């Protein structure tokens, strides 16, 4: 699928850190996200899934990935957040792409972006995290838009 090259800020995210089999922690993350951005009425910039392996060669037991909201960089963590991380996602080159997901298939969309990319003959992917933008709910849509972000440099 399509894709292209921009030079991204570095982001200050906060949230939640989970380690395990995503089938369980990705959901769990965002719904403890969810319920403490309400009670402390963040207003989120990005809505975002860090992905920090590749769950076809790590462990399941292994996997990591952190559920959370980008923040601006001045954000003060409010009062009684425990268990919440407040981290940074680099900034630097990112191959960028948009898809639309109806329904569970959230892997298809990565599978075809990571596959497009590996046929780049100007870029090359870098040893990064790599993470994706929820644009809406697609809990009351029925269908989820998102944005991935793939770390690159010049080949």
């Amino acid at each position: 699928m399509n894709y292209e090259i921009k030079q991204e800020e570095k982001r200050t995210v906060a949230g939640f850190h989970l380690v395990g089999p995503w089938e369980q922690t990705v959901k769990k993350g965002f719904e403890q996200l969810m319920m403490w951005v309400d009670s402390k009425n963040i207003v989120p910039k990005e809505w975002v899934a860090v992905y920090y392996d590749n769950p076809d060669e790590t462990p399941a037991e292994k996997l990591r990935c952190d559920t959370v909201v980008t923040v601006p960089g001045y954000f003060t963590l409010p009062e009684n957040s425990e268990g919440v991380i407040l981290t940074e996602i680099t900034g630097g080159q990112y191959a960028v792409a948009v898809a639309r997901v109806v329904g569970d298939d959230f892997a298809k969309p990565w599978y075809q972006f990571f596959n497009s990319l590996l046929q780049d003959s100007a870029y090359e992917m870098l040893p990064k995290p790599c993470f994706e933008v929820y644009l809406n709910n697609g809990a009351e849509d029925g269908y989820w838009d998102i944005e991935m972000y793939v770390a690159v440099q010049p080949k």
